[PDB]
DNA sequence: TGCACAGGATGTATATATCTGACACGTGCCTGGAGACTAGGGAGTAATCCCCTTGGCGGTTAAAACGCGGGGGACAGCGCGTACGTGCGTTTAAGCGGTGCTAGAGCTGTCTACGACCAATTGAGCGGCCTCGGCACCGGGATTCTCCAGGGCG
């Protein structure tokens, strides 16, 4: 994750990215800092709570 | 003449009177033993609330666990020599017996500052709160920093 994310900041290397739901939890500190437009979450029925 | 002896002239442990030191016994003045009054500090209870558990499925991750190569560092063997171990004679100085002192250690009245004990005020310090600027974590990039392969050199 580290070697994905040394591309990751200055310039634009991706349209889209591709991350689990359990993994936003550890590194919600660092996908908070870059700006995002479109979060779409798969089968809802998970964040329910 | 060469020799044994009878008694004095010195030693020497042996037995007796004598000199410290420590245990043992008989007192009387600062201690304990005990009796009564006060009272606030300790034993006991009625909520309480508040964080701390109960029991176990799965999914996933970061940390724990195992496995091999070998490189270098622990470690055994062994020779050296000088640095203390051991043994003499020669000296300086403490141990100890005894002395003349004193100046500071040590027990006791005076009173007098001066701190113990107790009402009245409050304000400075403690419970409660709610923010934002310093802090947490990481990318970007330059910088250093060590690892490995010649090769010019033995």
């Amino acid at each position: 994750r580290k070697e994905k994310r040394k591309g990751w900041n200055k310039p634009d290397a991706f349209h889209v990215c591709i991350v689990s739901y359990q993994l936003v939890v550890q590194d919600q500190h660092s996908f908070k800092r870059k700006r995002w437009q479109y979060m779409v979450l798969d089968e809802a029925h998970n964040i329910k709570n």
